[PDB]
C-alpha cells in the first residue's frame, strides 16, 4: 500500500527502456475493478497519451492514444493473464516498432508506437490497486 494511487512520475523513456509496476487488484474480479496505465506528453493529466493501457480485470484490455484531445483507434483484447486476488508484476518494454508488455514474466500484449517514446514526459498508474513498486530503468 506505499505508493499512492493515482500514482505520478516524471519519466523519460527510449528505445530499451523498462517500466516495472508491480500492484494488486483492490477488489474482487467478479466486481470488475480496473487498471490503467497512461504514458502522458506533459505533466498534466489533461495531456495527450502516447500510450493508454486499461485493463478491465477478467474481462478485457483496451490500448488507445489520445493525440491533439482526442482518442485515435481504440485497440482491444481479450487476453487475461491476470489472476483474481493476485499480487501481478506488469512490464512494459520499448522496442523500436512498438511496446511490449509482459505480466508474471509472459509476453501479452503489444501496441505499435504510434508517436515516439521520447515525447513520453510523465506516467501515471491510477483506478483499483494497490501499488507496490513502479520503476523505470535509466540505464
Amino acid at each position: 500500500s506505499l505508493l499512492p494511487v493515482p500514482y505520478t512520475e516524471a519519466a523519460s523513456l527510449s528505445t530499451g527502456s523498462t517500466v516495472t509496476i508491480k500492484g494488486r487488484p483492490l477488489v474482487c474480479f467478479l466486481n470488475e475493478p480496473y487498471l490503467q496505465v497512461d504514458f502522458h506528453t506533459e505533466m498534466k493529466e489533461e495531456s495527450d497519451i502516447v500510450f493508454h493501457f486499461q485493463v478491465c480485470f477478467g474481462r478485457r484490455v483496451v490500448m488507445n492514444s489520445r493525440e491533439y484531445g482526442a482518442w485515435k483507434q481504440q485497440v482491444e483484447s481479450k487476453n487475461m493473464p491476470f489472476q483474481d486476488g493476485q499480487e501481478f508484476e506488469l512490464s512494459i518494454s520499448v522496442l523500436p516498432d512498438k511496446y511490449q508488455v509482459m505480466v508474471n514474466g509472459q509476453s501479452s500484449y503489444t501496441f505499435d508506437h504510434r508517436i515516439k517514446p521520447e515525447a513520453v514526459k510523465m506516467v501515471q498508474v491510477w483506478r483499483d490497486i494497490s501499488l507496490t513498486k513502479f520503476n523505470v530503468s535509466y540505464l
